[PDB]
């Protein structure tokens, strides 16, 4: 049995040469004997726990479904032969050079990056969104990117099906995706059912592209609608008559008059187009943010929109011990035979 840090780290014979990547459960590269390249394994331990089950369950469906090469792939899934030996699930995907999150950090994206990597984004998210599937977790880290900057998706296991008519819900109650990159309407009235939700988190990604800092860096839960106001300015009169709820609605209409700040001095070396792109993602209103295919069109990517390279889903989606058997089944095609 393999061993990494004193954990089991069973990924059996064909993988081989294992290093510790980080604790993500364990992710380690491994050299894949049969492909004859490294990889990457992540293992899973969640056969305790509902909602372990749950997002491992959902994500192996999600990405054993998709097939698209901004969206990462399942290589293999390695579990023992019997639902009573397993104990935990590894999944086997490409190794990647890096994340969007690692290189923000540390390298200054060229225009031409940017523009790529927004692209492959939304090239990758116009299939996740033709599938009726909403990502709801879309961050710099789960943007992953090879030596040669090609950019795939990855952690699907906080999407959902979408679900616009069931959208509606009370003020300061809901917590969809990561804090940064959360849409103003989660703290208002909406669960994350609709793709707008995954729209305002790629605007963020591309406002962070063009600084190397998030845009919107909420200390807390509360503090993050402050940061959106404090760049996008108060709400008109027509997007607070869009909000029912009278909790926020009246929360909003509260606040002091604030002026948004222009988005070329927020960002003064950025490409215009760039900028009007931005602006149309980080729209207050989700009902008034552009959507996928919209922002694929935009000037901003026009030397890579080719809509018939941009492919959709054929096939859109509509207690633990049985979650435990659908994951042996569904992980079941990977077994010998």
């Amino acid at each position: 049995p393999e061993m990494v840090r004193g954990q089991v780290f069973d990924v059996g014979p064909r993988y081989t040469n294992l290093s510790y990547i980080g604790e993500g459960g364990m992710v380690c590269s491994a050299y894949d004997n049969v492909n004859k390249v490294r990889v990457a394994i992540k293992k899973i331990s969640p056969f305790e726990h509902q909602t372990y089950c749950q997002r491992t369950l959902r994500e192996i469906k999600i990405l054993l479904r998709f097939r698209h090469e901004n969206i990462i792939g399942i290589n293999d899934i390695i579990r023992a032969p019997t639902i009573e030996q397993m104990k935990d699930v590894y999944i086997v995907q490409d190794l990647m050079e890096t994340d969007l999150y690692k290189l923000l950090k540390t390298q200054h994206l060229s225009n031409d990056h940017i523009c790529y990597f927004l692209y492959q984004i939304l090239r990758g998210l116009k299939y996740i969104h033709s599938a009726n599937v909403l990502h709801r977790d879309l961050k710099p880290s789960n943007l992953l990117l090879n030596t040669t900057c090609d950019l795939k998706i990855c952690d699907f296991g906080l999407a959902r099906v979408a679900d616009p008519d069931h959208d509606h819900t009370g003020f300061l109650t809901e917590y969809v995706a990561t804090r940064w990159y959360r849409a103003p309407e989660i703290m208002l009235n909406s669960k994350g059912y609709t793709k707008s939700i995954d729209i305002w988190s790629v605007g963020c990604i591309l406002a962070e592209m063009l600084s190397n800092r998030p845009i919107f860096p909420g200390k807390h839960y509360l503090d993050q609608l402050n940061h959106i106001l404090g760049i996008l300015g108060s709400p008109s009169q027509e997007d607070l008559n869009c909000i029912i709820n009278l909790k926020a609605r009246n929360y909003l209409l509260s606040l002091p008059h604030k002026n948004k700040v222009p988005w070329n001095r927020l960002f003064p070396n950025a490409d215009s187009k760039a900028l009007d792109l931005l602006d149309k993602m980080l729209t207050f209103n989700p009902h008034k943010r552009i959507e996928v295919e919209q922002a694929l069109a935009h000037p901003y990517l026009e030397q890579y929109y080719d809509p018939s390279d941009e492919p959709i889903a054929e096939a859109p989606f509509k207690p633990k011990e049985k979650l435990k058997e659908l994951i042996f089944e569904e992980t079941a095609r990977f077994q010998p035979g």
